[PDB]
DNA sequence: CGGCTCGAGTGTTCGATCGCGACTGAGGACGAACGCGCCCCCACCCCCTTTTATAGGCGCCCTTC
């Protein structure tokens, strides 16, 4: 879903994200939609995370959300 | 002793710039198919000699104006 590639969006639920970058306000509306709505769905299985002991609990509370 | 107001340094897609390369039409230069035609090889059968007997056609050379 990040670096630009979009790579079948739809028929797997195995991605590589980062975090929760990709939510800006207005500039990016039914971009970050079409991501959180579509991963509720075909997607429930674990979080890896690696390096979290400087991410905020801001993002975590977006991560969770998504 | 407790809250709140700038500055400096990261992170991240995604707004804004402008070099290079794909597509497609016209012009210049070179190679291939097929073009021309002297030279050369094999096959068929003409050229040339001599002696006998006859005689028309016509060249060469002594002599005269």
């Amino acid at each position: 879903f990040t670096s630009d590639a979009k790579d079948k969006p739809i028929g797997c639920s195995v991605a590589i994200s980062t975090y929760s970058m990709l939510g800006h306000t207005t500039k990016r509306s039914w971009e970050a939609e079409r991501v959180m709505e579509w991963l509720k769905t075909q997607e429930w299985g674990l979080m890896i995370l690696d390096e979290v002991h400087t991410i905020p609990a801001k993002m975590f509370r977006r991560v969770l959300t998504i």
